Formats: structure tokens, C-alpha cells, sequence
């Protein structure tokens, strides 16, 4: 079974022509302010693209994580006006952080990074437009 090597699943979709979409002030804020400041963080790098289980040598990642999400996927979704409301985008951020905590253990370097971005994310969404 040497040909059976670890592979990544297809990444989450960033467009869907049959999904209803909207452009709200809150969604514009989520891209302009929330994502674009998190994106510039020193700890942002592990979350700027889907977990590449092949490259990072984590063949068990997608055996554990069944609803993957990352800021690269969120950024593309926000830029593509993929979302209907802010809650949908916020749920994607929540999913990204929770996956990191599920897959890893408290105190891991990746977890300490996720906790730091999560606290900044909650700070930034504390006040949304309207
Ligand atoms: O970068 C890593 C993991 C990132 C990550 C991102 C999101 C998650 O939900 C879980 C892990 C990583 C993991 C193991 C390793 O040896 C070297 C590495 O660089
Ligand atoms: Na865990
Ligand atoms: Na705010």
C-alpha cells in the first residue's frame, strides 16, 4: 500500500452561485477591520490557508477535523461576497479556532497562537456597525 499516501481533502468552497449572498456594513467591517488586522498578526501564519496535512506531516488532521476552516477561506469568502450575514462569517472564525483546540492540546504553540488571535477577534467584534 505504498501508493496510498496521505492526501488533503478539497478545500472549503469560496463561491457558490446558488447560495444567497449579501453585502452588509457588518460584513464589510469583518473584512476591512477584523480579518485584515488579524491577518497582519505575528501568529496569523498557521491560519492563513487550509491546513495542508501532507506538507505539515499531520496525516491524522482530517481524520479528526471534519469541518475545516481558515482565514484564507474566510478572506476569499468575504471578498467574493459569499456570506448572507455577519453571523455566518463569525461562525467560520469560531469553527477555525475550535478546530485548532480540538486537534491540539492546551499549551501547544499552535494553541497559544489560536488563543491570542481569538481574544483579539473577540475584541474586534465586540463592536460591529449598526
Ligand atoms: O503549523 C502546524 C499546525 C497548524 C495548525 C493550524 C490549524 C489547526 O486547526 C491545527 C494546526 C504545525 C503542526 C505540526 C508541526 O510539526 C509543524 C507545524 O507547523
Ligand atoms: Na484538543
Ligand atoms: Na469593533
Amino acid at each position: 500500500h505504498h501508493h496510498h499516501m496521505s492526501t488533503n481533502p478539497p478545500p472549503p468552497e469560496t463561491s457558490n452561485p446558488n447560495k444567497p449572498k449579501r453585502q452588509t456594513n457588518q460584513l464589510q467591517y469583518l473584512l476591512r477591520v477584523v480579518l485584515k488586522t488579524l491577518w497582519k498578526h505575528q501568529f496569523a501564519w498557521p491560519f492563513q490557508q487550509p491546513v495542508d496535512a501532507v506538507k505539515l506531516n499531520l496525516p491524522d488532521y482530517y481524520k479528526i477535523i471534519k469541518t475545516p476552516m481558515d482565514m484564507g477561506t474566510i478572506k476569499k469568502r468575504l471578498e467574493n461576497n459569499y456570506y448572507w450575514n455577519a453571523q455566518e462569517c463569525i461562525q467560520d472564525f469560531n469553527t477555525m479556532f475550535t478546530n485548532c483546540y480540538i486537534y491540539n492540546k492546551p499549551g501547544d504553540d499552535i494553541v497559544l497562537m489560536a488563543e491570542a488571535l481569538e481574544k483579539l477577534f473577540l475584541q474586534k467584534i465586540n463592536e460591529l456597525p449598526t
